[PDB]
């Protein structure tokens, strides 16, 4: 009744949730699935209450009646006077990254190169990039643009999974969850750092968070920003400090979604939950922090300051914005539970 059932995607996320459930005294319990879409089915079924989602999945859920409840908010310099829970969300920059040593690689010479995506159906890792590529290309054969890629979610036998690696033993190749070495923002970036792929479709924050000694992770401790470049849409190549003038798009922050007849309940518990394990919670540092997972973005991106109220009690289309919504629609033209 006053308890929330969260849906975790994959084994690593289920571990962090179990910990969260334990520290909350059952105020929050977990449900597990192997993929985000399965997590959405559980929520529709009623066996799970909520889960945080990238804009790409919100589109999907939205059609199935789910609704955004709260959104993640990272630290910004403008809009200082206002608290985090009430402050407007700015969204993030989807960028295309490359190794600087890869001279001559530009947005115009990407065909047949090797791409690293966060996962199919995600904003910065799939929808924005393949969206632009389907339009400029005029074709729907985005499955043939790149020679080889790693796009968690696609057919394991296809070229779109050729570069993925699976887990420690090579099992779960290409599964859209943290078990895949190259899954998500971090996964896709590693995919480039290790020179597996030629280009990685992530977000501006990912580069910074994993370069210049910010990650301490063995595959990223020796990473230096200067050795990276962004691919702008005009054919130019700018430093990672010029993200504001060289990005593919601004994307809507990830957000917690739930069934509408529960949104109120999910919100109440969450706000309270975050006042205890949030950025400045009564018990985050000492006992448990909802927004930490040592660079893996488990349940929430590690750069989340807090979960913000929406205000305007927005529908999923409104939340995602008309801009992004068409982009997705146009792309989906090329391809219950896809509830319309
Ligand atoms: C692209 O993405 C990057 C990464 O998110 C953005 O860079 C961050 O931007 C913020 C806001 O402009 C900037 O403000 C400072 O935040 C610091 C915390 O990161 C604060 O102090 C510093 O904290 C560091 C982290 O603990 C610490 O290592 C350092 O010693 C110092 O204490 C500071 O008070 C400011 O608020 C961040 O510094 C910056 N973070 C990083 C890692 O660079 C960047 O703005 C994005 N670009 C665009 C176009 O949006
Ligand atoms: C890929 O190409 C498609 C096809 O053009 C792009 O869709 C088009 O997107 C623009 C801008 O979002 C739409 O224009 C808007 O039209 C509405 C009224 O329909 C108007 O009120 C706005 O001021 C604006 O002019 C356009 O309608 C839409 N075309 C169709 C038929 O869907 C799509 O955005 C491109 N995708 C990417 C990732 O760039
Ligand atoms: C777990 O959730 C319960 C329910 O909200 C919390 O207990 C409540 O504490 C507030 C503040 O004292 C009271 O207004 C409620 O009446 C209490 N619930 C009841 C009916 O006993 C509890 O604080 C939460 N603990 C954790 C770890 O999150
Ligand atoms: C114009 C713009 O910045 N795009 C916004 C994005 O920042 C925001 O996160 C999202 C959710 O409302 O809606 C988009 O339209
Ligand atoms: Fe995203
Ligand atoms: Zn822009
Ligand atoms: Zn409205």
């Amino acid at each position: 009744y006053t308890r929330v059932v969260w849906c975790a995607v994959g084994p690593e996320e289920q571990k962090k949730c179990q910990q969260w459930s334990q520290q909350s005294g059952q105020n929050v319990t977990c449900a597990t699935a192997s993929t985000t879409d399965d997590c959405i089915v559980l929520v529709l079924k009623g066996e799970a209450d909520a889960l945080n989602l990238d804009g790409g999945y919100i589109y999907t859920a939205g059609k199935c009646g789910l609704v955004p409840v709260l959104a993640e908010n990272r630290k910004s310099s403008k809009h200082s006077s206002l608290d985090c829970v009430l402050r407007p969300t700015e969204g993030y920059l989807a960028v295309a990254v490359v190794k600087k040593a890869n001279e001559g690689l530009t947005w115009n010479s990407l065909k047949d190169k090797k791409s690293c995506h966060t996962a199919v159906d995600r904003t910065a890792g799939w929808n924005i990039p393949m969206g632009l590529i389907v339009n400029q290309t005029g074709s729907c054969a985005f499955d043939e643009f790149f020679s080889q890629s790693c796009a968690p979610g696609a057919d394991p036998k296809s070229r779109l999974c050729a570069l993925c690696a699976g887990d420690d033993q090579g099992l779960d190749k290409c599964v859209p969850n943290s078990k895949e070495k190259y899954y998500g923002y971090t996964g896709a970036f590693r995919c480039l750092a290790e020179d597996v792929g030629d280009v990685a479709f992530v977000k501006n924050d990912t580069v910074w968070e994993n370069t210049n000694g910010e990650s301490t992770a063995d595959w990223a401790k020796n990473l230096k920003r200067e050795d990276f470049r962004l691919l702008c849409l005009d054919g130019t190549r700018k430093p990672v400090t010029e993200a504001q003038s060289c990005h593919l798009a601004v994307a809507p922050n990830h957000a917690v979604v739930s069934r509408s007849d529960r949104a109120a309940h999910v919100e109440q518990v969450l706000l309270h939950q975050q006042a205890l394990f949030g950025k400045n919670g009564k018990n985050c540092p000492d006992k448990f922090c909802l927004f930490k997972s040592e660079t893996k973005n488990l349940l929430f991106n590690d750069n989340t300051e807090c979960l913000a109220k929406l205000g305007g009690r927005p529908t999923y289309e409104e939340y995602l914005g008309t801009e992004y919504v068409t982009a997705i629609a146009n792309l989906k033209k090329c391809s219950l539970e896809a509830c319309a």
